DNA sequence: GGTAGACCTGGACGC
DNA sequence: GCGTCCAGTCTACC
């Protein structure tokens, strides 16, 4: 009853809402597609992860977003702590407008969109999300998502335990730049990410500045701040993007891969016509994001969001 | 300035 | 049951 991850219909008392439409978010369509890689669908429509550094569990109706928060008294999550989660999922920003827009200049994306709603961006934690989108390079989503989870368990702080399952919060830079991590990190799994994210935290805290260096970006323009995310080791055109569009509040930017790419062939019939390479390399890759960006306008980033989720439930 | 190949690690084929 | 193919970043040499 009191243990174990809470259900809507299980602890009545213990849920707040927030009005948000299926039309404005769709959980079943954001948290597993690859934005964050901590949200777990513990019971059926129900999604349980780590949200500003507690435990929240979330499921919606067809108006209401409901939210759960673990803390000692169990209670209602507080219009603060809602006030949190609001945040997470950027609700000021009016999905129904984007699409909108987006479907006006885009036909093949009015198409996709009608079978797609609520596929928004989640506003994530510049280190969370740095370290997470490492691990995300020429790799697959449901690999990416458990390198992750034993990263966070192993050098996370302990948070609470519902059922068997400990949550962690997300590992600080100090402790990813201790000493032996790759090496612990490679016993984990991550293969030859294990070495970036060693010599990115250390490159972070010894040659950048830095926490306040990487939580500055954020002011800084798009053009800035994917050039100095791809000074660490193992940041690359995509993975700096993810960052930008995810993290840093920079939602023109387009992380280009595999995904965008067939997307781009099949359905755009793109080409690269300023490159002479005919498939992905820095300069087609580069074209690419500039042509998405060309169609979708200043928030490119959130209607690549929307395709390349629609691209994964295939 | 612009490419071939190696990288870790499993699922998903295909024979 | 096995050898490939897949889901980006970094460097050799150009
Ligand atoms: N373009 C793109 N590539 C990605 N890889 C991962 Br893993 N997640 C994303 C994403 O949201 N967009
Ligand atoms: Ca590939």
């Amino acid at each position: 009853g009191s243990e174990g991850h809470r259900t809507l219909a299980s602890t009545p008392a213990l849920w707040a809402s927030i009005p948000c439409p299926r039309s404005e978010l769709r959980l079943d369509l954001v948290l597993p597609s690859g934005q964050s890689f901590r949200w777990r669908e513990q019971s059926p429509a129900h999604w349980s992860g780590v949200l500003a550094d507690q435990v929240w569990t979330l499921t919606q109706t067809e108006e209401q977003l409901h939210c759960t928060v673990y803390r000692s008294q169990a209670s209602r999550p507080t219009p603060d702590e809602l006030e949190a989660v609001r945040k997470y999922f950027q609700l000021d920003v009016t999905l129904a407008q984007l699409y909108h827009h987006w479907g006006s200049v885009d036909s093949h994306f009015q198409e996709v969109a009608q079978k797609f709603q609520g596929v928004r961006l989640l506003r994530q934690d510049p280190i969370e999300c740095l370290f997470s989108f490492i691990c995300s390079s020429n790799n697959n989503i449901a690999r990416i998502t458990g390198m992750v989870e034993r990263l966070c368990q192993a050098f996370g702080p302990r948070l609470i335990q519902l059922d068997d399952v400990t949550y962690h919060g997300f590992p600080s830079l100090q402790a990813l730049a201790g000493p032996e991590v790759e090496a612990h990190l490679r016993k984990l799994g991550l293969g030859y990410r294990a070495r970036y994210v060693s010599a990115s935290a250390r490159a972070i805290l010894e040659e950048q500045g830095g926490l306040a260096w990487l939580q500055q970006l954020r002011e800084s323009s798009y053009e800035e701040a994917h050039k100095a995310l791809c000074i660490l080791p193992g940041v690359g055109t995509k993975v700096a993007d993810c960052i930008c569009l995810m993290a840093l509040d920079k939602p023109q930017a387009v992380p280009v891969d595999v995904h965008m790419w067939h997307i781009a062939q099949r359905d755009y019939s793109w080409h690269p016509t300023t490159s002479q390479a005919k498939g992905p390399s820095p300069q087609t890759n580069k074209e690419l994001g500039n042509f998405f960006r060309s169609l979708w306008g200043p928030y490119a980033g959130w209607a690549q969001a929307v395709l390349f989720s629609a691209d994964l439930r295939q």
